This record gives structure tokens, sequence and C-alpha cells, in this order.
């Protein structure tokens, strides 16, 4: 045309440029956004419990206070247990590394082979040691420095729970159609709140069941593996499969094959019954994240929000999808994120 | 719709992008914004005093000059006293650290226990030493390098106090409805000014009372604890509770339990009477910051404006709330920050 | 004119400023954009294969699963082979470096010469060692750290292939004229998809033919040179010429002149027949990138997207050209990128 | 209202965001902006001299050439003199540091004292050594590396002076109401030009008078103190007071009290007569910078433009005030910067 | 007015903010912009030669190929010659440094002197050694690492020359009034192209003449000084004067005064005849850069585009001036850059 800079071109480019600026803003302010978001989600999870406890005619402030003391004591105790178990695992690591190393040496002389062993040696180093080394580093930096920030986060959660009673009056007194599209009678947090409550119930059930079954199969670190399964259950399909690995690795490299197969059968039973109780119990909607979008959101949020961004990705992407579902212009993106 | 980039979408994204830019601007220029804001608040605090001293028929410039000399001499003397007391505390620290360490060893052999001690050892390190170590570092960097900037800040305060007499003519001669919404007959600084004056009066009273009562209970560093209580009294509910801790820790770990309980009772008396004189004396408005918003503003301002941003957060959030209270579009946010 | 800031001036400057912001956004988020784009292209390449395998009445998920296992095993094996061959080349390097060094000493005493040898010594260092040193460094950092990200990329490819079946319903259910200009009945990915499929077929043919012919001429690292020719065949005219060099260097510096000439004749035959089968077999369009634009896009993408950006430049520039071809305002740029 | 993002809100936020961007631009390009601005001011200062010398029927180019040679030779000689005197001061420093240290020890045993001496020892270290140490560092980095850039700046000044004759034709031939508001018949540089000329005349007079009087009181570094007084005379009220200190310190710590009082009386005489000749001689306007705004502009410009930004702050703020004085929208800010 | 944020204010601030963004974009992407721009200019220079060679009925591709081989061989040989000569100069440096040092010692005892020698010693260190040291560093980093990028740049030049034949069809087929204002029948590159061709012819003549005359005066590094004169001839008035210095320094410090005066007379003859052949031969326009603007553009471009930005500044500023000459709004800036 006569001008090359079409006004629609300007709209597109301004939108993209300002989105880039916003993302660099979030990536830069991650150390607030992450604790605040996570505190918000924990508050959402714990609010039904506190509300029911109020239904037992218990003072609100008293209830939340005792609940927070319970939670913080449990976290401190769990940090101690994790420190002991983790150190034991660190000092026990290389023995079964060599135990699984030996079959590689056995299988190296394939008839009419052309490659070398040392590179596959490094790949095995990736398999047993290196992934264990990275998990070691991440978890140990957690138990080392986290207590400086876990306390802060719990404080934030306490304040949110305390102030919840006055919040409905504040939303009611403030129409502002954007905010009613975020969380009001036009429920766009009650959607995510229910999902979080149900998913956390399921994850607790899965973690406890896995821990109990592992104890029934007398494997070491049964509790840590149960915790890991619980934590990873939040990522819908990748998380459970990824969590099922380390126990299988331990049981196979220590005990053998038949028991490892039985343990994997146990995990399959767990994840199928909870592939068959999560959907029909409540949340028949089956909140619409296609597996691809789950993985992509995982990578995305974990890249800008940092590691814990990975843990809270899926709830956060659900939030974004719900918010853009009702916006007039953006409904296209919202249906793009959905599943069918 | 036919276009995905709705004009309202552009408005939202431009507003958010430009807010991100502004915040990165403030975070980047913190070393001016902080001293300037703090000098402004100190000038507001000291203006009534100077004005009353003028009412005693004292020259304005003379009055402010003598007052600033008084203030700077007091600050230098207090820095010296703080240096001596702080060094004494540093060299006295670990003894009662071990004194409180021993009961942990006593309580470790809980019947049917499963955890370890070393992690709880590190948690105690967090409790007595580490928090003391961080307070040590922060206060010592203050007394070390602050005198380069405290003098600058006092100079700024002096200039503001000097120029105040001509300011009303300048505001009067300049309608500019935004500025009258910031500070004019449409009072939006006289709101914050009165809050600061009253809160500082209360904080001085609390600090002096705590110092006197601690002296009546012959604890070491009674003056430093009084100063700390005064400084932390600015954060309404978190500050007093957080300030009440270190004296309780010292008295319990040195003397014992009954006297520590008496001291905590004294703090409760102080903070309840000033939970019962702050509101009814003057400022029946009880400037509307919900406790959650207080904590969030604390975290926010302390994150971008740096540490002293935490100290001046609450006045600053009050300023923002008042300014956005009367703006037509933004009144929703203003009611969101309020309390009920 | 009366104002200097013409509105058209604002449009131009806003467009340019926001483009700069976007580019700094991509350059900053390269570690996602690159794996995601590359996974998208690999998925496009492999989709016809999986679809044909489905035509053999094979389950979709089963087909993609087995194909991905095949691919990952092949990559691991190839990494091992590359490690061995690369280490052998590293420890063999300097001998023929000196072998080609000696003719420089022979040719230094040109009659009536004026220069020195040491600078030309450094130029030869650039020729045989240094370029080999840089290739060494790049390839070795690949085989060293890549396995952390190659697995991630393959995972992404697997997810895309898995979700493809539901995608057409999602595009169909979403008109949004921009998206139909990107990939719909208004084909702007089916254009790039076909180009990628055909170019990859040609590149595989070229790589295998070069490997076989080099084996027929019993040169060392025949397989590595075949792989390098395949990889560089993606850059249309520069890539093949640049890839033809290292084998010629090796054969000349080890064996001699006549055999090197025969090998170069073989490469000429390959690149002329595939300068004569690429065009007429299919893709009679001969996707319109003028050689200059090919080189410039190479430099550009390789500068912001990093090294692998160079490899995927040409497909990516084709994408941009196709997208801007149909846009009303930008068709000028699209014809500028074309060839005639 | 129905939308929260009021259009006025967008205007405010866009203005602030773009101002932040501009300031980050200037802060980033300081190493050009500062020499260019300073060269412009020096050219303005020297233009009347060159023009008068032309009135003596001297060739323009010849006049400016000889004047620039004079200036550069004087700067080189002054750098040498400064190097010698500065090194002498550096090696003489600590003796009178201890001389003034001893009275602190004498005054430490105040009756009924509570503090320590070591912190006040560090405060004295701030007083005599540290401020001298910082002045040492700044001046020495000047005399060390400045000659690389002083020559560049003088070159720029020479070019501006050379090209001035053709400039009026260029402004005349270019209406562009913004530029006539910057410098034209609507004088907004002739305002600053006259201020600079008069202030520099006054500063030269003050520097020479102080140097002569100090020589009459046979103090060491009389010339350096005269230079420092001249340089600091540019900041209207803070500068002279700050410059009067180091000579007083030297004379008191070496000689004693009565002579120091006489010297301070001499400075008071100088600064009162030039608080009584600057205003009435010419520039009865008394360019309107309230002392607070002087100090704030000092801090501001010195923060973004770097140290020499402090020296050229006041002229620069005068420029900004004059420019925004006549702009229709911004006249409010202009009256805000003024004095009354 | 009622609003302070005038719409014109927004236009000004948006223009300035986006210009700052663009400049930070160029400063950030300098390592592409510089080689691309420089390759474009070299292609423009060499295009007439190739076109004339085509007029001799020589194949276009063959002609450009042989010309590029010639150029690259000449560059490699010149790099070698430069390495040898530069190393010789480095190891010869300090002897005449001391030779010129001794007259400073002779001239130190000026009657009734007050300064010291050591600072003037450092100034002489600036004169003979330091400037030589900086030139050493810059040139040596060139001959060291440049060959990695010089080859790249020559490749770019080759591609541009190759593709030129099809370019006129592409511009013809694309009206887009902006592009015709950049380079079309509305010539705004044919303006710069002719300037570059003529200026390069003049610079070659000057370099060769200076080299020949220096050889006639048997000074060392006559060729290097000729090259330096050629390179600096691109900056119109500063460049020749700055280039004339090092030969004068060498001849004076080695040989003496009369021969140095003769050499300076030779340079004056050269630069006056080419101050008297450049203008009247062709380019009677005398492309309008006032000397001040030349210097300012030098500083500017050299600051953002880096060192070689200084070399290509003047052509680049000419380009900008020509482009903004015909734009309706910006013609004011274009006349501001001109000369009269």
């Amino acid at each position: 045309a006569k001008p090359i800079i079409t006004l629609n071109g300007l709209k597109i480019v301004i939108m993209l440029g300002m989105l880039v600026i916003i993302l660099c803003g979030i990536r830069f302010a991650a150390e607030i956004i992450v604790p605040f978001i996570l505190a918000l989600f924990i508050a959402v999870i714990l609010n039904p419990l506190v509300q029911h406890m109020v239904r037992w005619r218990v003072p609100r402030v008293l209830a939340v206070s005792i609940l927070m003391t319970i939670i913080v004591m449990a976290m401190v105790l769990l940090l101690a247990y994790l420190g002991s178990a983790l150190n034991e695992l660190t000092r026990t690591l290389p023995q079964y590394r060599n135990s699984i190393m030996t079959p590689l040496q056995a299988l190296e002389p394939l008839l009419q082979r052309v490659g070398i062993d040392v590179s596959v040696d490094q790949l095995a180093h990736y398999i047993d040691p290196n992934a264990a080394m990275t998990l070691l580093t991440n978890l140990l930096t957690q138990l080392s420095n986290a207590m400086s920030s876990i306390f802060l986060l719990l404080l934030t959660v306490l304040f949110m729970l305390l102030e919840v009673p006055q919040l409905p009056g504040k939303f009611q007194q403030m129409m502002a159609r954007p905010v009613e599209g975020m969380a009001a009678i036009q429920r766009a947090i009650d959607s995510v709140s229910h999902y979080l409550v149900l998913k956390t119930a399921i994850s607790i059930i899965t973690g406890l069941v896995a821990w109990a079954m592992l104890a029934a199969l007398d494997v070491r670190f049964a509790f840590v593996w149960g915790l890991l399964a619980f934590a990873l259950n939040y990522i819908p399909n990748i998380g459970s499969v990824l969590a099922a690995i380390p126990p299988i690795a331990q049981v196979l490299v220590f005990n053998g094959f038949y028991e490892a197969l039985l343990v994997l059968a146990g995990y399959l039973l767990i994840n199928l019954v909870f592939g068959n109780i999560l959907e029909p119990r409540i949340m028949g909607r089956g909140l619409g994240l296609s597996t691809l979008v789950v993985f992509l959101s995982l990578i995305f949020w974990g890249w800008l929000l940092g590691p814990v961004g990975m843990l809270l990705s899926v709830p956060l992407t659900i939030i974004v999808k719900i918010a853009l579902e009702q916006t007039a212009g953006g409904q296209s993106i919202a249906v793009l994120l959905s599943d069918l």
C-alpha cells in the first residue's frame, strides 16, 4: 500500500513489544512473584479447612494460628528428616552405580559392534549418578537456604488467611468488570480454587499410598519417594511417570527384577485408579490442558519463574486460560490452550 | 472477534508495560528516591515543631539551624553509643548461644524419635546466631558507611525546612488539578502529614517507655532495645511484635522464665494501651491499611526501594492510597487497599 | 512544517522501537525459542512418515513411540561414534599441519620478495589448525553438554507428534484471519512443510552419497564428513561448498593431488545433480531466497538465535517471507526478500 | 468507572515511562552528553571575548586559534602545578591529622560520659583524612587520565567557536517554533548565556581575591584553594560555603584560632560583597532557583551525568526551567522550580 | 492548561523514547551493523570498477571473483607487511622517546619557575609513548584477531557485488515512496555513491603521493605512514591534519628541523592541492557537512558503532542528512546539519 506501516501492524508490534517488556519484568521480579503466588495458592488450599474448622465454632484467628504452627513444625521436622535421609543417600550413591555399571561392561561386546564404551559410560553417568547429582544439588540447596524464605512464605500465608473474612466485602464493593472477570460471581478463581483443592487431595492420597506400599516392600527412603510422588503429582501426566522412576531404579539395582516389576505394577494401579478417580469423583470438567500445552507451560513457567515455577505452572496456566476465556478479543487463545 | 488485538487489550498491555518500566526506573534510581522521600518525611515531622517555635517569636532560619545542629549532634552521639554497645554484643554473643544450645541437646532424646539433631542444630543457629548475625551485619554497615549519606540527608532536610515558607504561595499560584489532588485544599498530604506526626509521637512514647521499663529490669542494652522498639513501631502490627522478641530472648537466656514473662507482660501492656491510645487520642480514622496490605507493601517497597524502603513503606503506601482514592478511574484500587 | 514530529514520523519510530524491543526479547529468550522452533521443524519432517505408518494400520501413539525410541538410540550411538572419531582427529591434527606447513617454507623465498613469513605462518595457523580448533571446540561442547538438552528437545518433538491429530479441529474451530494467514486453507505452513520435507530428503541423499563415495576412496572419518555434508546441505549454496572443503583438505594433505581432484569432481557431480534434481523433482517453485538474502539471514539468525540459529535460518526466513507475502502492508518487504 | 484504564491514566503513564527511558538514555550516553554540554557552555563563555577581539579588527579564525592555544597551554601548566601541589599535600596530610587528633583525646574524658572514643575516632577520620582522601582520589584521577579527554573537549570548543559566524543564518532560516522557543528572538539561550558570563566573571573575581588574600596570610596551597573557591562558586550558596572550609581547616590546624577567624572573616566579606555585587551589578533578575531546587538539581544531575554533572547542574537546570517556562502545558513545573 | 500532559508533549516524549530505544538497539547489534554497512560501502566503491570491466565484455561473476581474490590476497600481504613493520616500530619506540625526553630536561630550568617536571614528564609520556602505545594496541588487535572477521566482510562484499544485477528490477518493481526516498529515481544513494567514489579516488591519490614523497625523504615506515594518511583522509579536515603528525614526529626526532619543515611543507602542498582538486574536479556540491558537524558525527558514531564507526561516520552522516533532507517534517534537521 501507500504506507508500509499499517495501523494494524502498529497494534501487533506494540502488543508484542509490551508483552516482551512485561515478561522481562516478571523474570526480573521473580523473587517476589513466586512467593506471593505460592502463598496465594496455599491460602486457597487451606481456606476450606479453616472455614470448616470455623463451622465447629472455633475462633477464626485462633484456628489459623494453630494451623500455621502445625504446618511450620511439620515443615521443620520434615526438613530434618530430609537432611538425614538425603545425606545417607549421598554417601550410599556410587555402590549401586557400579552395580549397574557392570552390566554395561557385560553388554559391550555385541557381535559385530563398531562403537566405543566410554561415551556410553558417560551416558550411564548421566543415568544413575548425574541425575542423582542434580537432584542432590537442588534438594540440598533447598534444605540449606530455604528456611530463610519458607518462613517468609508461611508468614504471607498466615496474613492472607487472616484477612480473608473482610475480602468478600471488598470485592462486592468494587464492580470494575475486569476484576469480576478475574474473581467474582463470574467465577474465575472459584474455578482454580476447586481444581487446586481436588488435585491436592488426590496428590496427598497418591503420596501416602505410594509410601505405604513401598514400606510394604521394605525399600529404603520409602518416605522420600512418597513425598516425591506427591510433589510431582501436580503435573498431570508427566509428573507421575517421572516420579515413578527413582523407586524403580533403587529396587531394581538393589533387589532385582520380579520385585521391581511388582512395584511398577503398584504404581500403574495407583495412577490408573487416580486416572479413574480424579476425573469422576468431582471435577467432571477435567480442566482443559492438552498434554502438549502442559509440557510447554512447564518449560515456559519454569524458565521465567525459576524452578518452583515448574511446580506451580499448571495451576498458573489454568488461571491464564480461564481469564482469557471470557475476554472478548482473546477467546481464540483460550480455546487454543484447551483440549478436546 | 475479527481482530484479536482489541483496543482495550492495547490499553491494558500499555498500562502494564509502562508500569513495569516505571518500577525498573525507581528500582534503578533508588539511591536518590530513598533519601529524598525520607528527607521529605522528616521535614514533615519536624515542620510542626519549627512552626510552634516560630510562634515563640524566634527567627525561622535561626530556629531550623539550631534544630538541625541538635539533630546532627544527637545522631553522631547515638552512632558512637551504638558502636560501643554493638561491639559488646558481638563479642558477647556465643555464650548464651551455647546456653540455649544445651536444652536442645537435653530435649533431643524424645521417646520413639526418628529424626536427627544436626538439622535442628542449624535451625537453632538460625534462631540465636544467624538472625543476630544478619542484624549485626546490617547495623554495622549502617554505623560504618552511613555517615557519608546521613549528613547528605540531613542537609536535604535542612533545605526543605528552610524553603517551606514560600511553598504555599507556589502551590496557590498553580491550580493544575493533579497537583491539587496531590497536596492542596484537597488535602492529600495533610492526611499523611498528620498520620506521620501522630505515629511518630506514639513511637517515641513506646520507645522511651520500653527503655525505662527495661532499665527497671536491669537488662543489658536496654537503650538499644528501646531504640529498636521505636524504629519498628512504624510498621503497625508486625513491627511491635517483631521488636518485642530480642529483649525477651536476652532476658530468658540470661535470667530465666518468670522475669521474661513479666517483661513480655510489660510489652503487652505497652502495645495494648497504644493499641488503645493511638486510635482514640486523635486519628479516629485509623488510616485504612488492612494487615495483609501492610505486609505486602512491606515486602514490595522493601524489595524495590531497598531496606529502608521497608521502614518507610507504610507511609508511602498510605500516600499512594490517598492519591488513588480521588482519581476517578483508580478509585477501585484505592478501596481494594483499604480495610473494613 | 509547523510541527516537526509528523504523525508518520511517530509511526515509523514506534515500529522500529518496538521491533528492537522484540528482537531483544528473542535474543534474551533464545534458550526456549530455539529448542521449540527446532522441535517444531523436526515434528513437521517426521509427520509424513508417521502418517504413512498409520496408513499401514498402526496405532498412532505406538508408531510415534517406536519412532522416537529409534531416533534417540540413533542419536546416542552417533554421539558415541562422534566422540571416538573426534578424539582421534584431535590427537592426529598437528602432523599434517606440519606437512602443509613445509610447502609454505618452500614457497617463502619468492624472488624479489618484501614481506615476512611469521604472519603468513599465523594465516596458515588460521587455515589448518585454528578452523579445526574452532570446529573441535564447538562439536566437543555439543557432545559434552548437549545430551542434557537433546533429550528435552526429543521430548518436545514426541509431544507435538502425539498431539497433532487433534490440531486440525482446533485450527478449524478458530477463524482469526491472522492465524489463517499463518497456517490454514491459506497455506503458509504447508509451504514450509513441503520445503523442509524435500530439502531433508535431498540432504539425506547427499550425505549418504558423499559417505559412500568417500568410503570408496578409503579416507579417514568418511562418515563424519558425510554427516557434515548432510548438515550443511540445508544452507542452499554456501553450505555445500563449505562442507566440501575439509575432506578435500584431508585427502590432499595426506594422499596428494590427483585423488583430491577426483574427490572434488565427485562433490561437483553430487552438487550439480542435486542442483539438477532438487529443482525439477518436486518444488518447481524453487523457494525464493536470493543468495544474498540467504547469507544475510544466515548472519542475522545466527547472531540473535545463536549457532543453531544458523542451521535453521533458511527455513525460518522462508517462514517470515511467506507470512509477510500476504499481509497487505508488508508485501513490499516480502518481494524484497524474494529472488528473480 | 466502567473502564479502569482511563485515557488520562494512559497519558500520565506513557509520559512517565518515556521519561524514564530518556533518563536511562542520558545516563547511558553520559560520556558524550557531558563533554558536549560543557563544550557548549565554554563556547558561550568565550564567545563575547572573541567577538570583542574581532571588534579590534582581528581575523576570526586567527583570534579563536590563538585563544585556544592560550587556554590549552594554561591548562597543561595548571595540571603540572596541581600535580606538584597535590603530591606535596598527600605526603604532608597525616601530621596535622594527628595534631587535630590529640584534642579529641583531650576532650574524651567528659564528666559523666557513657560512649566510647573509637567511633568518634572514625568520625574524625571522616573529617580530616577521609574527605581529604576522597578529594585526593578524585583530583588525582583527573590529573592522571583527564588529559585524554580535556584535549578532546578543547577541540570541540574550538570547532564551535569557529562555526558560530554561520549559525545565525541557520537559525534565521528555520522557524520551527520549538527551536525559536529554545534559542531565537524568543531568547532562551541569551538568558542562560548572560547568566553564565556574569557568574563566571564573579567566580573569577572571587577566586583571584581569595588567592591574593590567602597569599597575604602566607598559607600553603593558597593558589589551589583559590582555584577551588573559583570552581565551587558556580553552585550559588552551597558552593562558596563548602569551598571556604579546607583553607579554614588548614589555617586552624597549623597556625591557630585568631588567624583562622580573620581568614573566615575575609571569606565572609568576599561572599557578602559578592552577595551584594552579583545581584545589583547586572542580572537584576537573580535567576530564579530556590536554594532547595539548587541542592536537588545538584544531587540529580550529579547522579545521572556523573561528577562534572554537579558542576554544570545549575546552568543546566536554568536551561530546563527557561525552556519549560514558555511551553503552554509545562509552565506549572517552571513556576514550581522558580523562587519567590 | 487543564491537563498538563499535552498531546504534543506525548508526541515529543514518544519520539525521544523510541529514538533512545533504537540507539540502544544499534549499539547492542553493532557487530552486525558495522560489517554490513562497511560491506555495503565497499560494494558501492567497487561497483563502478566491476561495471567498467563488464564493459570490456568480461563475465560478471568471473570479474567479481577475480577482483575479490585480488583484494583478499592484497589484504593478507598487507597484514604481513604491517605485522613486520609494527613489531619493528614497537621494539624501536623508546629510543627517540628518550631523545625527545632530553630537551624537556633542558627546558625545565625556566627562570623564575614554580612548577615541577614529573607531571610534564607524564604529559610527554602522553605525547610520544602513550599515543604510540594506544595506536600499537589498536593496530595489533586488528592484525591479531581481524582475520576472523575481514574474511567474513569480504564474503559479504562478494555476495553483494554478485547480486547487484538483479537489484534494479527489484527496486523498480517496488514503489513504496519511503524506499524511493532512500534510493531510486529520487537519488539518495547515488548521492552518497558518487561521494564515496570521488573521496576514495582522492584518498588513494593522497596516500600514494605521501608514500612516494616520504620514500624520496628516506624515512622509515614510509609505507605505513602513507597507508595511515590514506585511511585518515576520509575524515575531511581533522583526518589529514591528524595523519600528518606521526611522520613529522619521526622525522624531527630522528633527523632534525629543516627536513621536518620540508616534509610538513609537502603535506601542506598535498592537502591544499587536494583542498583544490577535490572540490573542482567533480562534486562541485562539496557535500554539506560543517566542520563542527563532522567532528560531532565522528564522536557520535564512534561512540555507538565502535572504532570503525569513526572511519565510516562521515559517509553515514551524509546518508542520514540526505534521507532527512526530503522528508517533509524533518527537513529542519537536515538543513541544521548542512554547511553554508
